[PDB]
C-alpha cells in the first residue's frame, strides 16, 4: 500500500453565535454555497483531514465530535478518527483524519493563546494544532480575533502575539516561530475585519451583494488592505473571496444583514464583513493548491455563516536509507557561496547564522560575518565562502531536493534571532552555484533579506 505524496486538508472555520447547530451540516464538509465550491461528483471522496474551527461555541467537546462524526460517516461511510481537540473558552479545534492514516500521523501538540491585558483579556485567543504527516510538518491555526470595525490595529497586535507565543511544532527549532515550523501552515477563523466604508453606505453595501458585486466591497476590506501594507499576515495567501460577506445575518435566514446599531452590539454598527477567512503560508516550491472557498447558504443558526477551504498539500514519505536517520551520508552536502544578510536594525553587534533542518543530525552554527555599511544605511553581514558545508542524513535526490534549510541570524551579544527565513532545496540543478534567497522576519515583521548562492551533492 503506497505513501501518498499528496493529501486533501478541509479547513472549516464557523462562529456559531452561541447557538446550537441545526441538524444538517453536511453542506459545510461538501464545500456546497457561494463561492469556489466543490464538484458534485466528488461528494463521496473523503478528504485526507478534517480541521474544524469554532468560535463562540457552546456544545461540549463531546457533543460538537459527535456531530461532527456523524456528518462526514454520513456523507462518506467512513468514521474518522479524532487526531486532536482542543478549546480555549469557545474558540475550539478539532482535527479529524481517515482511519487509514492514525500509523503516518505523529508528533501531535495544541496550545492556545490568550490575547489582551484586564479589559480585553477573556474571551479572544486562539487554538491551534500541529502533527507531523509522515515527513511533512502540518500546522493550524482557529483565531478569533478583537471585534469592533474601528479595531483593526488591535486585531494586528492580536495576530502578532498568537504567532509569537503559540507553541506548536518542533521545540528544537528555537529561534522559530509558528510562521516557520511546518511545511503547510493554515490559518483561520473569526478574524473579524470588517469592510470599512462609511455607515451612511450599508444599504448601498446591501444592493451589491445582492447584484453578487464585490470588488468595491473587498477594495475596502480591512484584511486585503492591511495585507497588502504588510502590517498582517506578511508572507501568507488567501483565495480570492467569491462569496458574499459572512456576517452579521438575521438568524433563521440568510435573507437579511443586521448591521444597525442596537444594545446588544454595544451601540456598534456591523455593516456586511468577511470575518470568516482561511489563510495558509507553506514553504518555498511545496505544492499547495487551493480547491474550494467558500460559505454555506443553508446554516443559519449563527450570525455568521459557516466558511469552509480545501486543499491540495504535497507531502512526503518517512525516508530510510543504509546511511541515515542515525548517521550522515558522505555523498551529500550542501554548500553556500557568497552569503549575506542585509538587515533593518540600528544595532552594530556581530551575528552568526543557525541552519536547522530535519535533513541534518543538528543545527549547525556558522563563524560570525564580516559587518558592511550599505549604501543607503542598512547593515550588511557578510559570509562570504566561510559558512559551513552541510551534511545531510540523506544523499538520495529524491528526499535530499525536498527538504528545507531554516535559517536564523543571531546576534553574538544577546544569541537573539534578528530574522527567520527558509531556503528550498528544490533546485533546477545539482552540483551548481545556484542564487538562493529569503527575506527574513522576526515576530512575523520584515526584519531584512538573505541571499547569495547554493551549492547541493546528491548521489546522483
Ligand atoms: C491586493 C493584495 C496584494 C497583496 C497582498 C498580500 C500577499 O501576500 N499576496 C500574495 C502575493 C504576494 C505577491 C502578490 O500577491 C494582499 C492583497
Amino acid at each position: 500500500q503506497p505513501e501518498p505524496d499528496m493529501i486533501t486538508i478541509f479547513i472549516g472555520t464557523w462562529n456559531m453565535g452561541n447557538a446550537p447547530p441545526p441538524k444538517k451540516i453536511t453542506s459545510w464538509f461538501l464545500s456546497k454555497g457561494q463561492g469556489k465550491t466543490r464538484d458534485d461528483s466528488a461528494d463521496y471522496i473523503p478528504h485526507d483531514i478534517y480541521v474544524i474551527g469554532t468560535q463562540e461555541d457552546p456544545l461540549s467537546e463531546k457533543e460538537w465530535l459527535e456531530i461532527l462524526k456523524h456528518s462526514l460517516q454520513e456523507i462518506t461511510s467512513v468514521t474518522f478518527k479524532t487526531v486532536a481537540i482542543h478549546t480555549l473558552w469557545n474558540i475550539r479545534i478539532v482535527v479529524l483524519a481517515k482511519p487509514e492514516h492514525e500509523n503516518r500521523i505523529s508528533h501531535i501538540c495544541t496550545d492556545n493563546v490568550k490575547t489582551g491585558i484586564a479589559n480585553t483579556l477573556g474571551n479572544k485567543g486562539a487554538v491551534g494544532v500541529s502533527f507531523m504527516f509522515n515527513g511533512t510538518s502540518l500546522g493550524f491555526v482557529n483565531s478569533h480575533l478583537t471585534s469592533g470595525s474601528e479595531k483593526k490595529l488591535r486585531r494586528n497586535q492580536n495576530y502578532m502575539n498568537i504567532l509569537r507565543f503559540l507553541a506548536l511544532g518542533d521545540k528544537k527549532l528555537s529561534p522559530f516561530n509558528i510562521t516557520h515550523r511546518f511545511t503547510h501552515l493554515f490559518w483561520f477563523g473569526d478574524l473579524n475585519y470588517r469592510v470599512d466604508l462609511p455607515t451612511w453606505e450599508a444599504e448601498t453595501i446591501i444592493q451589491k451583494i445582492k447584484q453578487q458585486q464585490y470588488a468595491d466591497l473587498l477594495s475596502h476590506d480591512q484584511l486585503l488592505t492591511e495585507r497588502r501594507e504588510q502590517k498582517v499576515f506578511l508572507h501568507f495567501e488567501e483565495e480570492e473571496i467569491t462569496f458574499a460577506p459572512t456576517y452579521r445575518f438575521e438568524r433563521l435566514t440568510r435573507d437579511k444583514y443586521a448591521y444597525t446599531k442596537q444594545k446588544a452590539t454595544g451601540m456598534k454598527y456591523n455593516l456586511p464583513s468577511w470575518c470568516d477567512r482561511v489563510l495558509w503560508k507553506s514553504y518555498p516550491l511545496v505544492h499547495v493548491v487551493c480547491q474550494s472557498y467558500g460559505s454555506t447558504s443553508d446554516i443559519m443558526t449563527s450570525d455568521h455563516s459557516p466558511v469552509f477551504a480545501t486543499f491540495e498539500a504535497g507531502v512526503t514519505s518517512q525516508f530510510v536509507s543504509k546511511n541515515g536517520p542515525g548517521t550522515v551520508d558522505s555523498q551529500g552536502q550542501i554548500e553556500f557561496l557568497r552569503c549575506y544578510a542585509t538587515l533593518k536594525t540600528k544595532s552594530q553587534t556581530k551575528f552568526y547564522l543557525e541552519f536547522h533542518s530535519s535533513c541534518l543530525e543538528s543545527f549547525v552554527k556558522s563563524q560570525e560575518g564580516e559587518n558592511e555599511e550599505g549604501s543607503e544605511g542598512e547593515l550588511v553581514v557578510k559570509f562570504g565562502e566561510t559558512l559551513p558545508k552541510l551534511k545531510p542524513i540523506i544523499s538520495d535526490p529524491e528526499y535530499l531536493l525536498d527538504q528545507h534549510i531554516l535559517i536564523s541570524i543571531k546576534s553574538s551579544d544577546s544569541d537573539e534571532s534578528y530574522g527567520e527565513g527558509c531556503i528550498a532545496l528544490r533546485l533546477e540543478a545539482t552540483e551548481t552555484q545556484l542564487p538562493i534567497y529569503t527575506p527574513l522576519t522576526h515576530h512575523g515583521e520584515l526584519t531584512g533579506h538573505f541571499q547569495g548562492e547554493i551549492k547541493l551533492q546528491t548521489s546522483q
